[PDB]
RNA sequence: GUUUGACUGGGGCGGUACGCGCUCGAAAAGAUAUCGAGCGCGCCCUAUGGCUAUCUCAGCCGGGGACCCGGCGAAG
């Protein structure tokens, strides 16, 4: 029962919200794989008219790559309960995101049959707080 | 030598109910008038057309009014 509750990382998104690109390159050799443009929605006052133009960069990592990224990127954050989303998940800063959740996620993730997971098999702060806080860390 | 139209609570003036579209008037099939009420069309678009693949929107909440992550959300 416990072997498929236990939480884990499903993604890793850092991704920097500039507002005009150039910045891909650091992304690329800090996360190991190649990152993605953003576009923005909605004219913007802020000279920012433009609707599908480039604003941002971002890398979804999985698997070895978002700890081998975490390794090296926790260490440089203060997390702090605040800091986790209701779901179990936290973000710091450059933005640094971790979505963590358990085993059959993909239940709600395929194209067949696809479901909600159920509010009892979804994660929590409290659950995401202790099983990051027990790897490499302190929490508050 | 002729023309100088029609509608109209008489006519003139004003207006166009003079060709079209929608709601209501309209009385739960259809049809239905007044110078009845609300208001539009005389285009625009080589994509703002066509198909396919991928995908889900307003709005609100939580975490780092532009961007990123998550949740709610049959449709506003
Ligand atoms: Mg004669
Ligand atoms: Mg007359
Ligand atoms: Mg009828
Ligand atoms: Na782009
Ligand atoms: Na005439
Ligand atoms: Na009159
Ligand atoms: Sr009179």
């Amino acid at each position: 029962f416990h072997e498929m509750r236990e939480p884990r990382i499903e993604k890793v998104v850092v991704h920097m919200g500039i507002g005009h690109a150039n910045a891909e390159d650091i992304l690329g050799e800090i996360t190991g794989q190649m990152p993605v443009r953003t576009k923005a929605k909605r004219t913007v006052g802020e000279f920012d008219i433009r609707e599908g133009d480039p604003i941002g960069a971002k890398v979804t990592l999985r698997d070895e790559m978002a700890e081998e990224f975490l390794q090296t990127a926790l260490p440089l954050a203060e997390l702090a309960t605040s800091q986790f989303d209701d779901t179990g998940n936290f973000s710091f800063g450059l933005d640094v995101t971790v979505n963590l959740v358990r085993p059959g996620y993909r239940v709600a993730k395929r194209d067949k049959a696809s479901r909600s997971i159920p509010t009892k098999h979804r994660l929590n702060p409290a659950d995401a707080v202790a099983f990051i806080e027990s790897t490499y860390d302190v929490e508050v």
